[PDB]
């Protein structure tokens, strides 16, 4: 199972890890992708997860979008986890860099409550432009299921743990 996580709350855990390497090691039931509404997995966590699937995640995602249209910001869809997990929960957090409402970050985290345990990144952090300290606070105040957070950046991981209220 999951190893080396620091416990933040009853249900939230955190580790300085590359979520791709973590997914290949654990092969969890659910890995969360930091998706955009188009499921275009170009960069950040999405680009890295998609590259690990040899682009199979992108091919599956394009078929999903062709059938269903784009997701909503704050929304999600469940697709295959390919070689990384049983399922991938593609969750769209607001992209502050695109002028999206930061208040949608709580709606984005609510999607995690439909899964008993998840391996996940901090939503809207990184190239999505939100403050990761704010993202972690929304995570612990919104998610009630067991969430194992992988924070790639060591310096950000240290700042998140040392500032956690």
């Amino acid at each position: 199972s999951f190893s080396g996580y620091l416990k933040l709350t009853d249900n939230v855990y955190i580790k300085n890890a590359d979520i791709v390497e973590e997914a290949k090691k654990v092969k969890p039931t659910v890995v969360v992708n930091a998706a955009n509404v188009y499921l275009k997995h170009g960069g950040g966590v999405a680009g890295a997860l998609n590259k690990a699937t040899n682009n199979a995640m992108q091919v599956e995602s394009d078929d999903y979008i062709a059938t269903n249209g784009p997701l909503k910001v704050g929304g999600s869809c469940v697709l295959s986890g390919h070689n990384l997990a049983k399922h991938c929960l593609h969750v769209v957090g607001p992209n502050v860099n695109k002028g999206e409402d930061i208040q949608l970050l709580k709606s984005a985290y609510e999607n995690f409550n439909q899964h008993e345990v998840l391996l996940a990144p901090l939503l809207s952090a990184g190239i999505f432009g939100a403050d990761p300290i704010h993202s972690l606070r929304v995570c612990v105040d919104t998610v009630r299921t067991n969430v194992y957070l992988a924070v790639f950046d060591k310096n950000l991981y240290d700042k998140l743990v040392s500032s956690f209220l």
